[PDB]
């Protein structure tokens, strides 16, 4: 070995961590396309 | 010969020189299309 | 060959070109030494 290795050197390094990925996410186009109306007391 | 020739006259003239042309250059569309993310310390 | 050669490298370089040299040019001392007189209409 001539110099310090990558495996040893990484111990001082901070990894970039992503938020967990969810496979089931879909664009959900219908909710975006529909028009939403507020109801005063849950009755229409 | 009535007058000075083109071959002799060129010796006083400065040629327009291009930078060398490389045939292997390609547009490389994928690199342009991809989104690039920086990593803090080489770990993702 | 370890690196680019001089013959190839010169193709991008601009040569310094002199005006043509004439061997028959002489100092012509007599013309400088003589005194020159203008004549009005070519008759003296």
């Amino acid at each position: 070995q001539l110099a310090l290795g990558d495996h040893a050197a990484r111990q001082l390094a901070n990894a970039t961590k992503t938020a967990p990925q969810l496979s089931t996410i879909t664009p959900r186009w219908l909710t975006h396309l529909l028009q939403w109306i507020p109801v005063e007391a849950g009755i229409y």
